[PDB]
């Protein structure tokens, strides 16, 4: 009838229903020794491993219970972190070099999920002695490995990677400056006149210039068969003498398949002047290709992709199949608005009461190992909002530029 | 997961139309002892079959 959160279940040896027990059966049965038997509400019994989790009518010396006035355990929302203004790279630098608000929370998440060796060689603690570096368009955070170490595969440290930054602009904050042009090349121009020899103003005039460009491709596969039968004989014919006669019959079959596609870009310009009675107006339209550049600024919310890369500990990890052969793992979370299920921490946390939805990380396992409030506080920090002012520059090559003009009237 | 407003009415319809064995092994009654599971984008409701019959 109501969702059951496994972290709230409490076994005593001095009451859960049959329907409730079935919806989270594998959590209850997992928390049981082989051949053990425990009671449920209303005359029912839940049996442990070795009885394959069977739920049957009966009695028991001990009972599975769920508290009156339980809690949901949602992840709390913290206030935003303000980063001093700069361009995109300066703001990214300030975020990844923050120890208390970024480096440690991220390191603990990797640790709690089961990644091995999340730290450097000059400290015994998680998240300490970490090196930060710039790599291509992203950043890499890893424990320092210049000295020696002691442990199985202690030289194989876990990396934290940060990339794909995005901005949610405040609607009233965006501004831009001068737009400049360079390497201008002419495509085409038109000039002309609109003449009105009537006694009223007229607006029924139109001059339009249009330029289009396109590309295309295709691929074809053809297969076929052929069969032929021929006979040859020799005969004596009148006047001509001995003649060789040959007759040939043949047939063929063929099959073919094709796929393809195309892309088109188009730009057009028009002028439509209103002309006074007994007068004329000149018009002009021009089109150029040009390199375009301009400065800009805005205020926004900063989001990014977080990737964890390393090997998973033998003694236990949170991957739902719980592998024990120390495999190398790579997983990406999106810190920000929802995009998908595999990459959403909030989606997976909130659905921990439905066993059929547990396809990636097991968050019930992390709660049992570390405590509910431990996990809530860590995740609230990992998912904390970030805000900053941004300044920057736009540039692009071979874009379009144009000019449309209506001139002064000349009396007829 | 609603027994009185979903699981039983649906079980009785299957029973009245002629489908065999609409129930689990821990009850002699139609619609009793049913297991519910999540499967892909849908849900499956079937009688429990852990014991004998």
């Amino acid at each position: 009838a109501e969702p059951v959160y496994p972290d709230q279940l409490r076994l005593f040896s001095l009451p859960v229903n049959r329907e409730e027990a079935q919806s989270v059966k594998s959590n209850i049965v997992g928390m049981m020794g082989q051949w053990q038997i425990s009671g449920l509400a209303n005359g029912w019994v839940i049996m442990g491993p070795g009885y394959n989790g069977e739920i049957k009518p009966g009695t028991a010396s001990n009972t599975w219970c769920y508290p009156t006035n339980p809690v949901t355990g949602e992840i709390p929302t913290l206030s935003a972190l303000d980063i001093p203004d700069g361009d995109e790279v300066d703001v990214q630098w300030r975020l990844v070099h923050d120890s208390a608000n970024f480096i440690k929370p991220t390191s603990y998440l990797a640790h709690y999920l089961g990644y091995a060796w999340v730290g450097g060689n000059h400290s015994q603690y998680v998240g300490e002695d970490m090196d930060v570096t710039r790599d291509g368009d992203g950043w890499v955070i890893r424990g320092n490995n210049d000295g020696g170490c002691d442990g199985y595969r202690c030289g194989d440290k876990t990396a934290i990677k940060v990339s794909n930054f995005a901005y949610n602009l405040d609607p009233d904050s965006f501004k831009h400056g001068d737009v400049t042009q360079s390497d201008r090349q002419l495509v085409k121009t038109v000039v002309g006149w609109a003449v009105n020899d009537s006694d009223t103003p007229q607006s029924g005039y139109d001059v339009t210039l249009r330029y289009d460009t396109a590309t295309n491709w295709s691929k074809t596969n053809t297969y076929g068969l052929s069969e032929k039968v021929t006979t040859k004989n020799k005969f004596k014919w009148p006047l001509v003498g001995e003649t060789e006669l040959s007759i040939e019959i043949a047939a063929n079959q063929s099959w073919a398949s094709q796929n393809g596609g195309s892309t088109t870009t188009s730009l057009s310009q028009s002028v439509r002047p209103t002309v006074p009675a007994r007068s004329k107006i000149p018009v002009k339209i021009e089109l150029y290709k040009a390199d375009i550049s301009y400065p800009y600024e805005f205020k926004a919310d900063v989001s990014y992709d977080l990737t964890l890369s390393g090997f998973l500990r033998w003694g236990g990890n949170a991957w739902y199949t719980h592998p024990d052969n120390r495999p190398n793992w790579n997983h990406t979370f999106v810190i920000g608005p929802y995009k998908d299920k595999a990459s959403s921490i909030r989606y997976q946390w909130d659905k921990r009461y439905i066993p059929g939805e547990v396809k990636w990380w097991d968050w019930n396992w992390t709660i049992q190992q570390n405590g509910l409030s431990t996990m809530q506080n860590n995740l609230a920090r990992v998912l904390r909002p970030v805000r900053a002012g941004i300044t920057g520059d736009f540039s692009a090559e071979s874009q379009f530029a144009g000019n449309i003009e209506i001139g002064a009237p000349v009396p007829l």
